[PDB]
């Protein structure tokens, strides 16, 4: 085989993270998802979660109840604003702690106040509910989203789908460096007059990326191919005319980069007046959150209204479904090639695939933990 | 790990017997689901079977050809009122001994009269039809119905469901003593002037069960939490009002109890005037038939007549539908906990769970051998 | 078993064969259904193959990128006569021999020109397209189909379904003389005054079959059971009348034979003045394609439009729907029992199954290589 251990060994973490990086943020749901005193279940690393607001506090605890092990979620009931009991039973906790505070059903019961259910650190910024998904102290959320997405100025917007492909497939998807050929007929380009090339002629391999490794700050590998290569506008076929790219009067995607958990920062993006984040969460082994946000900085409660409308009206369908919706076809058609982890060794890789294999390294590297399953 | 061993040592049978207790008596249909000349394929314990009545005789053989291991009941065929032929190659056998006694597409074969499908020993009673699993001679089949099941004066009625969880799932929630609050809200309650409280503060753990082991009558346990409590009406979370039991002049579910191989007994239910019988036969790992029985003493055949109409018109739909179909969601909900036989070391049990507690050790320790596929 | 493995010694490869047997031609679609620059997916023996017809000549290549492993046909994208570029990067192969000439997105890639996608080797006869799929140099396509099929008077024409079950059931159900059963009550019967007996009373297993095994010329079996035994057109159930055939003036299936890969020859059928051949075509271990075809000899143009007519218009609905559509649940009926190997040493088999036993031997010994799938 290794010819092929020895070309993966640098990533074997990376190629047992089926189930995503423990020990980090990962947003789940917008904020207007999770109202007041209305629980909803959601599911990530493979991990079943209930979250509900209580006085304007997004809480969260493990969707299972420590009795039976029934689902809470299946019939939520709570008969106080801090609690939820069990359907069956009648077990009674507390949101904020999880604690086993009280039994409906035996008010003398020895178990009460001997348990608690397991509860997740909640973080809720930019219109997402952040949840850590670990045993250890949670670092700051900062360390686990793209530079300058907590910016104060930055209002953001965005949604979600779910994908059925592995995590992995979404964020390889997403920082693969020379794609653009898939996106040749999305209606963004004469929709916005945007510059999109059919590809790029790479300049020196260790041109082509840089990673940021350093403590308190978010890891992340940052993709420029673009400023290193001769974009590819036409080209052809054994010598002959084949196709041509999209010449356009914007230029956009100037600065691309992944980071760890794994989430994607493409700026300027889908406008030189937006900048594009995009998690891809894992839910379990084969299939994934995909949260698409939008941002842009504003200075006034009247631009932020007019960002606003401007995001649901015309950039969602013109490119968050426009452009993007051709990127799941490639995910689903990677996905069983990489399922098996057969896809690893017998990939055939080119030249602009250099970002990527160094995103494979330093998210190997430096990820917080393998989530793992039993 | 070790701590669980010995807490779960005097039940591990029961954990290991998915498809149910060998050697035990199982109703599969009602008597007229099974008509004269009208073969009905069922399946119970993973064990595939063809029913069909001939002369007003029921019979059971194996619901698969000999020759290419077919399934006979794919496409039915009878030439003969005492036999049934293949419908692939015409290997003809009798439903009394499953004798191959013809073969009409090569009447000279050497194979005919050297096989025979299984039969399986059939019972009918009380509108049932019961077919014995196993390899020994069958012991009588009042050791496996609750005591006054077959009682000459006492009319029967039912109907059955398949449930999507496995049959001990149904056992579990059938038996579960302490579990009244998940049937707050059914119309039995109003509908019959039922009470129900919400719950149980148990008495002396050694006065919650009574066990009746053999020889020659059924075994199981009585759950005698209602005579060793005290109800439970007025519940509160830290300390505040939060929400109140049911009021009613008609007690009911005075006696509970469940007996090998596994079938419920409440006395009196849904009425002073009924008693219900439970069984939950496994169909195959993840399924379970749930058959619910209501049986009233009738002196005339004009009170017989009354049940019946009684039993279609009011109970069917206020109780045995109106009641328990708040059970299914338990069932359901518990499945996947218990699929994986992690259930039984990680549930946290509580007092009024005593009562399942003796009924897993009985049927692990009298049980007439455990079901297994291959 | 040490009984069981004495038994099915002979034919142990053939029950290994779940995919077929590699190194053989296989028809995998009608003419019709490959035209000119319209690329057509297809799989056999579990590999995934793209088709397409350039310049009248049918290629076809494996039906995957060999850069992220995509699936080509998922999105056809062709941009130069003779090739087809991946929908994702651009990679571009020639059909006719699957060289990776050109990458539209990165033309200046040193991974140009340094692969190949891997081509099938293709021939186009009686209106079919046959594959080769195996390593080694394809033999001619007259050693893998039935004596006469490649006649050059021979008109054909024919329709293909896939079945739900393994390849080897159709083979079976194919090949199997007493299955005439299960055809009794077939419309093609009265409308078109066909002789169907309900068995055979066989004479000697010795003179039942006989074997062709030479090299250079197709290897198979001849079902001579017929020539060999007293047909059964009445049968008794213990003494008494119970069921009779199907008398007729048209006499078919006079000569019936199997040979590898595994196509079937029933002759004169489903008329005195046509010839039915069909093919079981693995597609992955639960499926099959069904092939059939027939031929009739044809001295002009016009006995050929007439005999086209004749098959659209009569034959299709009569025959091969009319008669064949009862072998289709004989093969998903059998398919469970022999999908987990159980079958091979369960099966009870009787006289007339000699002749199946005699193709297990044959194909056992001279298939040229078991297909396996990591
Ligand atoms: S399973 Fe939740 S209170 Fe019993
Ligand atoms: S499979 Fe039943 S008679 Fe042949
Ligand atoms: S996956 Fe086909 S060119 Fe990249
Ligand atoms: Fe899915
Ligand atoms: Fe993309
Ligand atoms: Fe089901
Ligand atoms: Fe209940
Ligand atoms: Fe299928
Ligand atoms: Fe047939």
């Amino acid at each position: 085989a290794g010819i092929a251990e020895r070309r993966t060994r640098a990533w074997a973490p990376y190629i047992d993270a089926k189930l995503g990086f423990r020990n980090h943020w990962y947003p789940v749901r917008l904020s207007a998802e999770v109202a007041e005193a209305s629980p909803v279940p959601v599911q990530l690393l493979g991990e079943k979660v209930l979250l509900n607001r209580v006085d304007g506090v997004v809480h969260a605890i493990a969707d299972r109840c420590l009795h039976r092990g029934v689902t809470l979620s299946d019939k939520v009931e709570c008969y106080s604003k801090a609690t939820i009991s069990c359907w069956y039973h009648g077990w009674t906790y507390r949101w904020d702690n999880g604690k086993l505070v009280d039994i409906l059903t035996n008010p003398t019961s020895v178990q009460i106040g001997r348990h608690a259910l397991k509860t997740y650190p909640v973080r809720e910024e930019k219109g997402l509910v952040f949840l850590f998904v670990g045993d250890q102290e949670p670092h700051d959320l900062a360390e686990d989203v793209p530079p300058g997405f907590l910016d104060a100025d930055l209002a953001v917007h965005g949604q979600h789908r779910v994908v059925d492909a592995n995590w992995r497939m979404g964020v390889e998807n997403g920082f693969d460096a020379g794609h653009v050929f898939i996106h040749k007929s999305s209606i963004l380009l004469d929709g916005n007059d945007i510059a999109l090339p059919l590809g790029f002629a790479p300049g020196d391999p260790e041109q082509l990326t840089r990673s940021v490794t350093g403590e308190g700050a978010p890891k992340g590998v940052f993709d420029l191919l673009g400023e290193h290569s001769v974009p590819i506008f036409e080209a052809t076929i054994e010598g002959q005319p084949a196709i041509q790219g999209h010449m356009g009067s914007k230029m956009v995607a100037i600065s691309i980069s992944v980071w760890l958990p794994g989430v994607l920062k493409v700026d300027p993006f889908p406008d030189p007046t937006l900048t594009q984040f995009e998690w891809y969460v894992p839910i379990d082994e084969g299939h994934h959150l995909y949260l698409q946000m939008l941002g842009r900085r504003v200075g006034s409660e009247e631009e932020a209204r007019s960002f606003e409308a401007e995001f649901r009206e015309k950039w969602v369908e013109l490119a968050l479904n426009g452009f993007n919706d051709d990127d799941i076809l490639a995910r689903r058609s990677m996905e069983p090639f990489y399922a098996d982890d057969r896809g690893w060794r017998e990939e055939v890789l080119f030249e602009s695939d250099r970002a990527i294999i160094e995103w494979r390294r330093l998210a190997s590297q430096y990820n917080r933990g393998i989530q793992t399953r039993d």
